[PDB]
This record gives structure tokens, sequence and C-alpha cells, in this order.
């Protein structure tokens, strides 16, 4: 088998060969067994929203042409897309809500493993929300912030403040004029599910406007999640670590944290240190915590925990034979891990009540008992390490160097070394003079349909040569880090001369004797909100709205409903937004035309659907350069 | 074409012949064009929850056997079912929330077309919720009730009170022990959408427990909707009217109200009276308001507005040529009505922001302007009547007599004429002595897969002969009313001797010189909550939980996600619950076993999946008789 057709990651290729000779079925094998996939679902021309279905519509030819109730292709496609947006927003809702409850418990004395670690961020958030801080105790300010977070989930006398206070007034005004500001996060999710049920909304434009509004509920959940996690766990600052499977160590207890909400896995990191001597008593060198997916990104950004792998290739960490435990919260966890565990000697542990996997051990995490829970979990991992005494393992000796931790605060701080009282100005100066052509945010997942990482790296390489400042989150950051795009030693090879000059100037003013890395890692999927903060700050500093800035986004290998929601809010806030896999819209030309063209007249953003990555890079560069021209800049 | 294979309603058959010769496509034609339907969707073995899909699993044979991410058939089936429950609950959320806002506006002086019409119900609801009434103005009590309603949508220091205050403490205790009490209505909807997204919950039992809890969020929305509509519009009492297409009048302006939330259509009824002389100036005899679907049931129950048709046959009202306007809110409206309108000369009008139909005129209803909006709408209808001057119409001269209005308060009042201070006792006496074998609630829709009404009438006939007290809501009530089951003149033919004796005794004590009708119409789909109130009151009076009572439910021709949610909460509160169409569960035996068998050990209720109505009636009778035996009663 030509494993490079499955993944461009050489460590993944090595583990695919091991899985093949050991007869362990992988995600790629399950994909092959699924082909050919249903074309009605692929194009969006299937509806199961009532028990008269399934209804399907032929993309072309003869009947069926319309759903049983009369729903047109337009309506079916838009309703399906809307439910995907609501599902994505629901995951942001759950993640942010859990942190809000954790912060409230911490300051009420109910969860002493948690605390206010970033008091400055707490006060800034409170100020942004309009909560008084002068003369108030930090615990009372934090209680008010947590109450405000919980209030944004339902209707009240204000709209969702984690939208209206984080975008510039001119953008809020555009959105309000179109009725797009969410009334409440869970309120919008429920309204989507209602309006898309049988015999309700049946006008494509009306449906899609509802979807844009629900996507902003996802944005609010993202921003709230980042805000609360920074209060609780610290705002990221620049870190150096490593990525890929070679970060596993045969002689250590290897523990992966996997999922998205790091609420317990930030605790796992701290407790794992305490238990070093206990792990050594078991014959290990220590506990080696490694990251998978967003939870991995969270602890990478804040603590420099090395990232083992991401998204589509997550099973491969287990195939090494050296993964003693995989500690799960929720989201993006292939449930195959529970069955593979029996073959590989990994202990798979679930921790959240609403995310269990048949066959995996469940340990009831509670903030109130977080240290206790962590010790129970890590002792299972130590037990598992002991059971593999004397078993060879196959860890690919493949890893990259990763500089990360570029929160928006960290980026502004780095720029302030060039201009202390106007830190965005050096960035803008270099956009104006062409040393920085524009900004591209890579976001979202890998997808088994695309050879792993191929779109991210192909597009990033062409943008970097054209002097684009590239920022990344989620498993887009994962793809780029595992291929060396976060190692400053690769700036000469990857970057155009103008971009190299800027990364070098900033790095040398931050005492590095060397440049910033080719790509700036801005964190997890909720931390796409950090990219919003940066872009909104640039818009404010320039006095223009986001749809005039040379800033684009690319969900180059999108998979999860979360990625559909993110792409939709990127469009809603004003960005040209590439998606590199086909969303289920091509069965309706009118819906496609709205999402790729006429939405420009509503929000200024628009989708760019392009599966060929070289072509996508050209289209993204054209979008950037069109924005440059609109600002009167050379390009 | 043998139209009796499509509908057992003879008026519908006549209009199907008219549609055929005029070349107007109907729901039945669109169904035929859809056959054969996809077996993966039919069985539940399809997933589109991420962009790696669609994934499908062969019910039997070879690969594919598992989803791409590892999701098993169990997981796929349970996730799909859970999303359907959440969608149903979301419609109850929207409906109830709109009424809560209407009540709040009314008592704040912001919507003078609305008012407190049932002060006694207001005070009783307040007492049930724990809101003080002594010394308080009605407007302040109502503000507190509306605030409490809105609070049940989100988490707070109490669970959802429209669950915990409406079921007996022993039932609440059972549900709480299993973690099934909702934390908030929209909170549960969002948690379902999260947990069912890719890489989250992947254990069938855990998923289905979440679904049971979300179904109780639907129950809360139903009960809240009924409570608030009774405050605003009056609690139903016994009414006499008519049903079927013969209620249309060629010489009148015929206006159908269609959808579910009657917030404007209760106003349409009152304003239509005011405009009699204006309609007469246009050459009509008056404005003839008629009902379709739940909104029709609402105005039938409160005002005796005749019901034109229901559910699957709704297009046939238009085919007569005499329907001048169809006034829509949301839910259960086939969007085909907008295109048929061009053929039939009907003006189709949408009124709610989140439910538009391409090609239909939209009129922006606002409580604040309700009378103004109603006049605008009715003037469009008058204009349309004038355009059909001199056009023949074909109204089938087919109608039945309907006695309805059996709210739980009305039933208790009727029984109190036999026992003033213990009004449930005469009902219980007759259950004990066998004159009443048990109670069956018919609920939910028609479904194009089932010859219209055939399951409702076949099952009802066999239960009535076996002395079952039959109550009905929604388009189950619609089916039964259109076939004479709400006409007391049919008691001799339909009812067993014991049931006849009871209906006669109650009727003769209420001054009727004649029995109650064979079936008691308890209202719209949210008014399934009234059946809960009756059953909970019987449980309380007997000192037993609902899972010991000889009470069953039947969604005999279910269609909408709403009907899936209702069936699931019927099971959750303890009832044997028949469903007469196949829900998408048969692709997983473990899920089927949970829903039809092992849930008995959790809630005491269970699904009975049976597509053959004679067999379903036997299974429902066996369920009733098993409950009788458990109470020590003869059967
Ligand atoms: S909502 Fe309409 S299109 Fe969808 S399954 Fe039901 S009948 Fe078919
Ligand atoms: S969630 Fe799993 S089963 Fe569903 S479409 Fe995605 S890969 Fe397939
Ligand atoms: S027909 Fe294949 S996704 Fe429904
Ligand atoms: S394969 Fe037909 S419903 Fe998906
Ligand atoms: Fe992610
Ligand atoms: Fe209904």
């Amino acid at each position: 088998a030509r494993q490079n057709l499955k993944s461009t990651d050489r460590a993944v290729q090595q583990m695919l060969d091991k899985a093949k000779r050991e007869g362990i079925q992988t995600v790629w094998d399950r994909y092959e067994a699924m082909k050919p996939q249903c074309g009605f679902g692929e194009t969006g021309l299937c509806c199961r929203h009532c028990l008269q279905g399934p209804c399907r519509i032929n993309p072309f030819g003869d009947e069926p042409k319309v759903g049983i109730c009369g729903a047109t292709a337009e309506v079916i496609v838009a309703r399906g897309l809307d439910r995907s947006i609501a599902a994505g927003a629901a995951g942001a809702s759950g993640h942010a809500k859990h942190l809000a409850h954790t912060l409230k418990k911490a300051v009420q004395g109910k969860a002493a493993s948690y605390m206010i670690k970033d008091r400055t961020k707490l006060h800034s958030i409170a100020k942004r929300l309009g909560i008084p801080t002068e003369g108030q105790k930090d615990e009372d300010i934090a209680l008010e912030v947590a109450k405000a977070a919980l209030a944004d989930f339902h209707e009240k006398d204000t709209p969702v403040l984690w939208v209206t206070t984080v975008l510039p007034p001119s953008r809020v005004k555009v959105l309000s004029a179109h009725g797009l500001i969410p009334a409440g996060i869970d309120h919008e999710i429920a309204e989507i599910m209602h309006r898309t049920s049988m015999g309700c909304d049946a006008d494509a434009q009306n449906l899609l406007l509802g979807g844009l509004r629900c996507s902003l509920a996802d944005l609010a959940g993202c921003y709230m999640g980042t805000d609360l996690a920074d209060i609780l766990f610290g705002t990221p600052a620049p870190v150096v670590t490593e990525s890929n499977l070679g970060v596993l160590k045969a002689d250590a207890v290897n523990v992966a944290v996997h999922g998205h909400n790091p609420v317990l896995s930030d605790i796992i990191v701290s407790v794992s240190k305490e238990m070093e001597n206990e792990a050594r008593a078991a014959g290990a060198t220590g506990i080696n915590v490694v990251g998978i997916c967003c939870t991995g990104n969270e602890v990478l950004m804040r603590h420099g925990i090395p990232a083992c792998t991401h998204s589509v290739s997550q099973e491969m960490a287990m195939i090494t034979g050296a993964l003693d435990a995989m500690i799960l919260d929720y989201q993006c966890i292939q449930p195959s891990v529970a069955t593979i565990a029996e073959c590989t000697g990994t202990t798979v542990i679930t921790t959240m009540e609403m995310s269990k996997i048949t066959g995996a051990t469940h340990v009831n995490f509670a903030e109130e008992a977080a240290v206790e829970n962590a010790k129970q979990i890590l002792r299972l991992a130590i037990d598992t390490f002991k059971r593999r005494k004397g078993k060879p393992v196959e860890i690919p000796n493949i890893k990259t160097k990763v500089v990360a931790g570029f929160s928006t605060e960290a980026i502004i701080n780095a720029l302030s070394k060039l201009n202390a009282n106007d830190p965005l100005k050096p960035l803008i100066d270099n956009v104006v003079n062409g040393n920085i052509r524009g900004v591209c945010l890579f976001a979202g997942c890998n997808n088994v349909k695309v050879p792993q990482d191929q779109n991210f790296t192909t597009i990033a390489r062409k943008l970097l040569k054209q002097n684009v400042l590239v920022v990344a989150t989620g498993c887009g950051a994962g793809a780029l880090m595992r291929h060396g795009f976060m190692d400053p030693a690769n700036v000469d090879e990857l970057c155009g001369d103008g971009l190299k000059a800027v990364l070098t100037a900033i790095g040398e003013a931050n005492g590095l004797g060397g440049p910033l890395p080719p790509v700036l890692h801005m964190g997890s999927c909720v931390d796409n909100s950090r990219a919003v903060a940066l872009v909104a700050a640039l818009a404010n500093r320039l006095g223009v709205d986001l749809d005039r800035l040379p800033v684009v986004a690319s969900a180059a290998e999108a998979m999860h409903e979360k990625a559909v929601a993110i792409g939709t809010w990127a469009v809603t806030i004003g960005l040209p937004t590439h998606i590199g896999v086909l969303p289920p819209i091509t069965g309706s030309l009118p819906v496609t035309q709205i999402l790729t063209s006429s939405v420009k007249d509503i929000t200024g953003g628009y989708f760019i659907v392009e599966l060929d990555p070289e072509t996508a890079a050209d289209k993204l560069l054209a979008a950037i350069n069109e924005r440059r021209a609109g600002l009167g800049l050379p390009w």
C-alpha cells in the first residue's frame, strides 16, 4: 500500500504499515470500505427531517425532483447546512458553559484545584463587558463575568455580548441591520432546529440568514471559551516544544490528553509532575503527557506539552504500542479508539457525562475532586505501563520543533518591541509597503478524503512565498507544526523576502537572535476567537470594517460540524473563506450562489469552495490582492 | 386511480380525483415519485454528522459495517434518533416561548389585543409554581408566571419546573434517580446537538438516556404552551362544531388558519367577526374561518371553529377552488401549498419571521399590531374572494358533527356532576368494575406511507368495542373527528356496553339527554400535556405512579419530529406507547431492544412498534390488561 496516498506525515505512514501487518483496521480502511459514498448525501440532496422520508432529489435527470412535503432542493440543502451550523455551535456552547461553571465554582470556594491565574485578563474582560472593577474583589468580578457568560446562552435585555462587544461597532451595525446578531447562544441553536423541522422555514435566503446568525452564536461560544480558559489557566505566551509521534518515549508512562475542553487535562499536566516519583517506582522515567487534537493544543499553548498527533491520524499514536493511556473529554475522538485499545494495550478513559464510548473505562470527573480524579486516572496509566514491561514498541523517531503560544496578547507584545505605544502599526506599515501581502488563518480539521495535511501544506507554501502572514489553529496548526512550519529554522526556505524581513525584525527585537516561526500558532479551535480579536483590533486601528482588510481564512481539510460553523462565521464577520472539502451544498445552485457570491452584499465575506489546493492558493491570493486594491495599495 | 389506497376520507378522495384531472401534483404523487425509498435512511443506518460522510451501514451482509470514524450501528441509530427528539423539543420551545413573550407584553401594556382571559388558570399555575398570589395584582402574577416560563429554558438553581411540578413526586424521584430531569429546555436541545456531533457520545445507552431527558424538555414546552394559551385565550370547555371539507362555503370568504401557534389566529377569529359587513360589501355572506392542523385544533377547542382538514391532506382544501386564504404560522405546513396556490387562486400568507415559504406573501405579524395585521390579512382574503366571482368551485358536501373542548378541567367538571367533591372517583370506579377497561391517547400526525386515517380508525374501533376510554389530540383527533368518532350519535355503533353506559351516565348528568362522544378531543399537540395532567391526577388520587395505570398512547400514523419527541416522553413518564410507522431504529437491534424492552426497567414505559393496526390494537389491549392485572383488577 502506498501510504503517502493516505497521509503526507511520514510517522503516520510508518504506523499505517504497522497497522496493516498487525491486521488493525484504521480510519482509512473504513473509508475505503465506504466507497462509493452516497451522492445524494454528498451533494446535500437528502432529507430525513420527518418519518415520511428519507427523501432524496436527483442532482440531474428525472424524478425524484422534490421532497414528499414539497421541499425543494434549495430548502433541503439549506436546512441540512443550518443543522450542521447549530451542531457546531452546540459544541462551543457546551465547552464554554463548562468553563463558566468551573470559574464560578472556583471563586465560590467549591473547587480549589482551580483559580484566577490571569487577573489582568479577568479585569480586561470585565471592562469590555461593562462590569465594574474599581473597588471590587477579584472573586466578585469573576462571579460577575461567569454570570454574564451564562446569561449569553438565553434571551435577555441585551443581545449576546460575546458578539457585540468583540467586533467593531461598524460591523455590529451591518449585522444588526440584517437581523444577524444572536439573541442567545442556545436560543439560536433551538431556533435553527425548529425552523428546519418539517413544515417550517422553506425559503433558502431566510434559512441561510438564520444560519449566519447561528454561526455568530458559535463565535460567541468560541470567544467565551478562550476568555474563560485564559482566566483559569493563563493567557498563552511564546513556547518551544516538539510535535509528531517521536515525542512518545518508550521508557516513560505515555499519557495522551485528547478532546477539546482542557478543564481536567490542564490539571492532568500539573498532577503528572507531582507523580513523577510514583511513576519512577513503577520503573518509568516519569509521566510523559502528550497532546492530541484541541485539548492537546490547549496544553501545548500554555505549558509546551508536545503534540503527538491530530485529527484523522489519532489512532496511530496507539499503534506504536507505547501509549499507556488516552484521557478523553469530548469532540473529535474517533470511537474506534475504544476497540483498538484492546489490540494495543492502551487504557482509554472517558471523563465527561455526555461523552462515553462503549468499552472504554469511565472516570467521573468533577472539578470539586479534580486532583483526586487525575491521580486515579494516572494510576491506571502507570498500571498499564507496567503491563508492557518487556514488550517492544515502535515509535517512529520523527518529530519537529514547534514554537507556539501566539495568543493575540503575545502577538501585540512582540510587535510592541518595535513600537511600544502603537504596537499594531509595524504590522500595518509592512502590509502597506508590501512586505506582508495579507493574513491567512488556517483552521479546522483533517478529513480522510484528503491525503492528510496535503492541502494545508500546499496552500501555506504558496502563500508564504507570496509574503502572506500565516496564522493557524486547531488541526490546521497541527498539520503545519508536524511539517516544520512552526520551526524558525525553516524561515529561509519557506518565506518570501518581505515576510522573512518582518519575521526577522520582530524576532530580533524580542531578543531571539532569530526570526519568529513561518506560521504563528494561535491555539485551539475556540481560539479562532483570538484571530478575530487580532483582526478586529487591526480594523479598529485602521478605522475600517473587516471586509476591507486583506485577511482570509482557509478550512482546507474541514471535517467536523464545528468547522462548518467556524467557516460560516468567518464569512459573516466579513472574510473570504476557503473550504477545501465539498460541503453538502452542490446539489443546489441557488444555495451555492448565495454562499459564494450574493452573501458578499450582506456581510462582505464569502465562501471559496475549491478542492484543488494549488488553485485554492491562487484564489486566496486573488482575494487578498482584491482587498489590497480596495485600500489603494500596490499588490 | 384507487383513491381509497391514498386516503380513507371520502372528501379527500373526491379532491384527489379533481387534482388528477387538473394535473395538480399532490403529496401522494410526490411519494410515489420517491419510491423505492433509501433503505439505509429507513433503518437509521446513515450518518451525515461530519464532512467525511455520508456514512452508511448495510443492515445485513458485507461492508460497510461501521462508520468512517468508528461509529457503530448502535451509535449512528441513537444519534439520529436523539437529534429528532431535540428537533421536536425545539418546536415546543419556540411555540411556548412565543406565548410567554405575548403574555409578558400583554400585561406590560405593550399589546392590548391580548389579555388575561382565564384568571383562575393564572392563579392555579402560579400556585403550582410556588408564586405568591395573595395580595398581588393579576398583572404582576402574570409577569411572574411569564418570567418563570422563560427561566425554564436555561439552567438555574431549580430544574425545569414545567416537568417537576406537573408529574407526581414519585415519578419525579424515579426520573431524577436516572438523571433524566431536564436542566433547561434549550439547554437540553443544545446538549443533544453537541453529544451527537462527531467524536462525542458513542454509547447507545448513554445517548438514549440523553434522548429521554430531552423528550421531557419537549413535555415541558408542551405543558407551558397549553398553560399560557389557556391564560391568554381561555381554557376549553365543551363545544359543538363540524369537520371536513364540506365546512367550506362557496358564498363566503373561506380563510384557513394553519400551523400551530394560534397567537395571531385567535385574533383572526375575533377580527373576522368585526369584518362581516366589509366582507358582505364584497359580495360574500361573511368570513368563514376554518382550521387546518394544530392551529385549527386550538380555535376549534376554544371557539368551535370548524376543522377543514389535517396533516397529509392539507393541499386538498385548496383544490376545492374555494379557499381564499391560508394563513400560516409554523410547523406541519407542506411548502407545496405556495406553488399550488398559483393553480387554485388561494392567497397563502406567512406571518412568522422564522417560517417563510418562497412564493408566499409575508405579512409581519407583531402582537403589538395584531388587529392591524389581521385586517391587512383578511382584506387580502376578501380581494381573493372577489377574483373568483363566477368561477365554479367543487366543495365535497361531506362533513361530520364534532363535539370537542375536553380540556382536563372540562373532563373533571363533567365527572363532578356524578361526584362533586371527588370527581375522579366515578372514572376510577368504572375502571375498577370493568366498564372502562383503560385509557388510550391517540396523538400525532398522518403519514403518506399509511392510507390516511386507516390506523387511527382501525385501532380506535377495536379499543372502543373493548370499553377503552379514548382521548385524542392533534391530527389523531383530526382523523377521528372526520370519521364520526366525535359525534355522540355514533356511541351505540362504536362503543362497548360498559363504555356506553359510562359515557351516557356522564352525559345525562351534564344535562345532555345523551352521552358524551365516543372519543374525547383534548386539543392540539402541545395539549398532549392535558392528557398528562389527567393521568397524573389519576395517579395522585390512586397513590400510584403512572407506570401502574391502565393508560397507553398511540402515535398511529406519526410523521413529524414532534411526534417522535411526544412518543419518547410518553415512554419516559411511564406509558406503553405504540408507534404505527417505522422510526429509523430497525437497523440496530440493541437500540430497538432498549426502546421496546429494557427501558421498562428505567421508566416503566416502552415503545410498541407495530405497523399492522389490527395487531397494534391487540398489543395495546394486552398492555392495558397487563396493567389491570398488576392492580389486581379483572380484565
Ligand atoms: S421534511 Fe419533507 S423532504 Fe424531509 S423527509 Fe419529511 S417529507 Fe421528506
Ligand atoms: S460522524 Fe462518523 S459515521 Fe458520521 S459522517 Fe462523520 S465519519 Fe461518518
Ligand atoms: S439517500 Fe444517501 S444520504 Fe440519504
Ligand atoms: S444513504 Fe440514503 S439516507 Fe443516507
Ligand atoms: Fe479542533
Ligand atoms: Fe400537531
